[PDB]
């Protein structure tokens, strides 16, 4: 499914992503736009060979097992098949495990460059 800005925040809320780590909700929200435009059956192919799967678009090098990312691990114990279907929770627990791991939310490279260091609160505005 593709969401809607404010059903997405609303749905990563019930799922307690709000203010995990310590990150305000706008935070994932902003996240999921520039990965994924909120598209959870997004994927990108790196140069790597890694791919990026789901809405909150997490690679294959480290996160979940695809069966083709040579050499890769798989730290939140998912086929990565598992962050495509329409339901969030794959990837969001997936990104507690991520973003508790050492580096916060700098781990999502377009939150690093796109959103970090904006007023990410106004993507809850009006929900
Ligand atoms: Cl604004
Ligand atoms: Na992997």
């Amino acid at each position: 499914k593709v969401f809607g800005r404010c059903e997405l925040a609303a749905a990563m809320k019930r799922h307690g992503l709000d203010n995990y780590r310590g990150y305000s909700l706008g935070n994932w929200v902003c996240a999921a736009k520039f990965e994924s435009n909120f598209n959870t059956q997004a994927t990108n192919r790196n140069t790597d060979g890694s791919t990026d799967y789901g809405i909150l678009q997490i690679n294959s090098r480290w996160w979940c097992n695809d069966g083709r990312t040579p050499g890769s691990r798989n730290l939140c114990n998912i086929p990565c098949s598992a962050l495509l279907s329409s339901d969030i929770t794959a990837s969001v627990n997936c990104a507690k495990k991520i973003v508790s791991d050492g580096n916060g939310m700098n781990a999502w490279v377009a939150w690093r460059n796109r959103c970090k260091g904006t007023d990410v609160q106004a993507w809850i505005r009006g929900c």
